[PDB]
């Protein structure tokens, strides 16, 4: 940077030593509890969340909701699932999606989805609202 | 949400009966691992970070370094230290600093820490780069 320079050639100028760059100090970001709230929860116990616009924060989420609740049945309804991950990315959000076995529609809630068997969700587990 | 009264209208159309932004998921963020690199180490042990922009990210980060390791002595050289936090925020750099301890300076190194007596510094508990 034009500041670390001039921080530099003042110490240089005036004779001080110095290291530069040379060392690091490790440390560690404790782990955070969030919540996330999925926009619907169907009668046969199948949570969806509605998406236009998805992010890697959120994507990042989705994996550690899914590594963390496996008995939790939750799919996404996108604007489009045909979307890039990102302006230059060759993925799509949907492509993301059948990589980690995420269940996701476009526009509506198909259904199929809706038919399918009833199953128990563990509430104890989730917090209302 | 547009997309959203979509899939409620669509629901509603077929009778389905869904509990809407009812149920909070908790998850967690993990921990992780990071290095922090100060622009300068000084004869004396003192370190000392450079700095233009000076957003929350690093500002937290700066606090855990502090906290996960207090034997260090880690000071900063702003561009500016009048700058805001951020947009609309009251507080300077500056500020933020003298309420948590932190020693800083504009644009050079003071002559002064320059001057201090020198202590040393535990490269045991560091990563050479």
């Amino acid at each position: 940077s034009g500041l670390e320079d001039k921080v530099s050639k003042q110490l240089e100028s005036k004779g001080i030593k110095f290291e530069y760059e040379e060392w690091k100090v490790p440390y560690v970001i404790p782990a955070s509890n969030h919540t996330y709230t999925p926009d619907f929860l169907l009668p046969n116990g199948i949570f969806v969340k509605t998406k236009g616009l998805w992010e890697s924060d959120d994507r990042k989420k989705h994996l550690l909701i899914r590594e963390q609740h496996p008995e939790l049945d939750i799919r996404i309804v996108f604007s489009s699932s045909r979307t890039k991950l990102y302006k230059g990315s060759p993925t799509s959000y949907g492509e993301f999606c059948e990589k980690h076995g995420i269940k996701f529609a476009d526009k509506l809630i198909p259904a199929e989805w809706i038919k399918e068997p009833k199953k128990e969700v563990p509430f104890d587990r989730l917090k209302r609202k």
